[PDB]
């Protein structure tokens, strides 16, 4: 295919799968490459280093090393990536370019993508008291066992809790209260982020499954007949085994559902089963990536050679330049 794959280059884990995902996020990686980076140390920022995979990515027609953006971030002991988990390397990426576009052209990128909004509530049935408590989210954790599916887990999710026996609220003037308390999906992002939770560690390898096409008006408080909260599964991240382990990704740059599975090294095109149904579960998927219907488009245009500033280009040439002394 067009696509080029990550070097294996440590227990990196999830990395290079995660690195795939947010590459494919296309307005997203073209935000990346008009963060201002000219004046940066090329060893410890990670926006410099966000940019350099991604160039690569575009440009190498070998596999790609991130040996350096490793060393940007600073996960370098032995159980750096086993002790984290996906959300967190994404936050850690995220939230160094967030910083970074403040006070660009391209501001707020990272938040029109990825932030959605909830409220969690408190209501006693006794007695007249009420906590709301709006939240932002950029990635949602979804419970796996005793649910077959996601809409089981999304239901769940929203499930209203009885705070009742010796588990009774505390109301503060009111006393010790029976309550109901809850959670509402007051908007849901672009760009959807959803971890399946396997881990309680020891890893559940159970049955669980997924659509290509993911509508999601009923979890809404309040549905937009004008924009239906309907998404296209986009990226599936793929773990085999335990403690033992593998990691690959299954993506559709696209949004057409032409799937190619990146295994490190090496990309190749798959079948959408095995990209979606042969991951419902000792491979399986632990997280999943959806795109938002009307958003297909904006989020997966187009990258040209020419969307990078050439002063990017010739501090990255200059530095593959040195580097190259072989
Ligand atoms: C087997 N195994 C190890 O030996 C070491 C860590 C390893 C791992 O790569 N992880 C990244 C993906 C996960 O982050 C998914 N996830 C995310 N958020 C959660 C929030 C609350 C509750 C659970 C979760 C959760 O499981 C897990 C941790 C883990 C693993 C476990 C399940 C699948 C694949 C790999």
């Amino acid at each position: 295919t067009g696509y080029v794959g990550l070097k294996n280059q440590g227990a990196t884990c999830y990395m290079n799968s995660l690195l795939q995902t947010l590459f494919f996020t296309n307005q997203l990686r073209k935000a990346v490459y008009m963060m201002p980076t000219e004046g940066d140390d090329s060893s410890k920022s990670v926006p410099l280093a966000l940019q350099r995979v991604f160039y690569e990515l575009q440009h190498s027609d070998k596999p790609v090393g991130t040996k350096k953006l490793t060393k940007s971030f600073g996960w370098e002991t032995l159980d750096s990536f086993m002790q984290h988990d996906v959300q967190e390397l994404c936050r850690v990426l995220l939230d160094n370019v967030e910083n970074k576009m403040k006070g660009t052209c391209v501001e707020g990128t990272i938040p029109k993508l990825f932030r959605g909004k909830m409220v969690s509530y408190i209501q006693c049935k006794e007695v007249d008291y009420r906590s709301d408590r709006r939240e932002d989210y950029y990635d949602i954790q979804l419970s796996i066992k005793g649910k077959k599916n996601i809409f089981e887990s999304f239901v769940d999710y929203v499930a209203v809790e009885q705070l009742d026996g010796d588990n009774k609220y505390d109301a503060g003037e009111h006393g010790l209260q029976e309550a109901e308390k809850g959670v509402k999906f007051l908007t849901l992002p672009p760009v959807l982020h959803l971890q399946l939770m396997r881990f309680m560690n020891i890893k559940i390898n159970d049955r669980f499954e997924f659509p290509e096409q993911l509508p999601l008006d009923e979890f809404l408080q309040k549905t937009d007949p004008k924009d239906p909260a309907n998404y296209i599964l986009h990226a599936v991240l793929v773990h085999s085994g335990d403690n033992g382990g593998h990691y690959v990704v299954y993506l559709n740059p696209k949004g057409d559902g032409k799937w190619c599975k990146f295994d490190d090294d090496v990309v190749s095109r798959c079948t959408k089963e095995e990209a979606i149904e042969h991951n419902y579960g000792c491979t399986n998927a632990y997280m999943l990536v959806y795109i938002r219907e009307s958003k297909l488009s904006e989020v997966l245009q187009a990258v040209t050679d020419h969307d990078i500033p050439q002063q990017l280009v010739e501090r990255l040439q200059e530095e593959k330049r040195i580097e190259a002394q072989k």
